[PDB]
């Protein structure tokens, strides 16, 4: 493939091609499969707490 | 489950099942089972010993 020359416009070089780079992405605890999924219907919600000894 | 909000009459929001604690309960001897049951009638009871030399 040949282009344009670094400073000129009538001389050729030759170009190779592109490197690209991407940034790591740790996924460990989100596929451990830990938390369970619990949808609602509600801006909040509520929950009771008992006990005795 | 919908309830009344947390400081409205007019409003829900969803309650979240319960969550309860129990005491621990430790039974490692009586499991053991090394007494055995006689049951007597009265309040009190006596033993002879005896030896020799």
């Amino acid at each position: 493939m040949l282009t344009n020359s670094e400073k000129s416009r009538f001389f050729l070089a030759d170009l190779t091609g592109e490197v690209q780079s991407i940034p790591n992405t740790y996924g460990y605890i989100s596929n451990l499969g830990l938390f369970r999924s619990a949808p609602i219907t509600q801006t909040t919600f509520l929950m009771d707490l008992t006990d005795w000894d």
